[PDB]
C-alpha cells in the first residue's frame, strides 16, 4: 500500500508534512543540506539516484513541494517518476498576478534582470535573498540594498551597497519604512516566496514604485496542486491512504 515522499525546501511543504503526519499517513520527507516526519537530509545522486530510491524504498507517491526556483530538482522528480511509475503531484503555490496599481515588468532569469535595471542611477531593492548578487555588478552605478538572513561573512559584492538582515515574516509596514527611508526607486523580485514574501509588492504598490518580477524557471509538465486541500485530493484520487486506512 502507501508510502509517500515530499520533496521540501518551502513552508508549504512544512504545512504539507504537519497533515500527513497529523491524518497517519507513512511520508520520508526530504531536505536537501524540525519536521514531524521521518527525514532524508542528502540529495538523490541525479536522476535514478532517485530511481533507485523511489524503489528501494517502495515509494508509491511523490510530492515535489521543492521550491520554484530550484528546477532541477523539480525535473528530475518528472523523469524518476515517469521512469518509473510513480505518482507525482506538485505543490507549488500559485504566482503572484499584478492588480490596479502595480506596475511590474517580466523577465526570464536573473540576466535579464540586471539588463533591465536603468542606465541613470537608481536606488534598487534586490529581493532576491541571497545569491548571484555578484550579477549586478554588471550595473555598478546603483545603490543596491540587500535583505540576507545572515552577516555578510566578508564585504559585498556590489559597489554600492548596504545589507541589513532579514528575521522575517516581513510586514508590510516594515518593508514599507525599509523602502521610503532608504528612497528605494525599483524592486527586482522572483515570483515565488510563502510567508509575507508579497509585503515588499505590496509596499511597492503603496509607493508607487516598479517590479522587476524574475519569471519562474521552466519545467516539464506535470499533475500541479495549487493549495494543500487539492494536493490531499489529488492524494485521495491516486489511492493512497493513511494507516490503517
Amino acid at each position: 500500500m502507501t508510502r509517500l515522499l515530499v520533496l521540501g525546501g518551502t513552508t508549504e511543504a512544512s504545512r504539507l508534512a504537519k497533515q500527513d503526519a497529523d491524518q497517519g499517513f507513512e511520508a520520508v520527507f526530504s531536505y536537501a543540506g524540525a519536521q514531524p516526519l521521518p527525514t532524508r537530509i542528502g540529495g538523490f545522486g541525479g536522476v535514478a539516484g532517485l530511481v533507485d530510491y523511489l524503489t528501494r524504498e517502495g515509494v508509491s507517491h511523490v510530492i515535489d513541494a521543492t521550491h520554484p526556483f530550484a528546477a532541477q530538482m523539480s525535473a528530475n522528480a518528472v523523469a524518476a517518476c515517469a521512469q518509473t511509475g510513480v505518482a507525482l503531484c506538485a505543490f507549488e503555490r500559485a504566482p503572484w498576478t499584478a492588480q490596479a496599481g502595480d506596475r511590474w515588468t517580466h523577465v526570464p532569469d536573473l540576466a535579464a534582470a540586471v539588463a533591465a535595471l536603468p542606465q541613470a542611477p537608481a536606488r534598487v531593492f534586490l529581493a532576491i535573498g541571497k545569491q548571484h548578487l555578484r550579477d549586478f555588478s554588471a550595473a555598478p552605478q546603483h545603490h543596491y540594498l540587500l535583505r540576507l538572513v545572515d552577516p555578510p561573512e566578508g564585504p559585498l559584492p556590489v559597489p554600492d551597497a548596504r545589507a541589513v538582515i532579514a528575521r522575517g515574516p516581513f510586514t508590510v509596514q516594515g518593508d514599507t519604512e525599509l523602502l521610503r527611508s532608504e528612497t528605494i526607486t525599483h524592486v527586482v523580485a522572483k515570483n515565488a516566496g510563502g510567508a509575507g514574501a508579497e509585503a515588499k509588492l505590496i509596499a511597492a504598490r503603496s509607493l508607487g514604485l516598479p517590479v522587476i518580477l524574475i519569471d519562474r524557471p521552466a519545467v516539464p509538465a506535470r499533475d500541479i496542486c495549487a493549495t494543500l486541500e487539492g494536493v490531499m485530493g489529488w492524494l485521495a484520487d491516486h489511492g493512497a491512504t493513511p494507516r490503517g486506512v
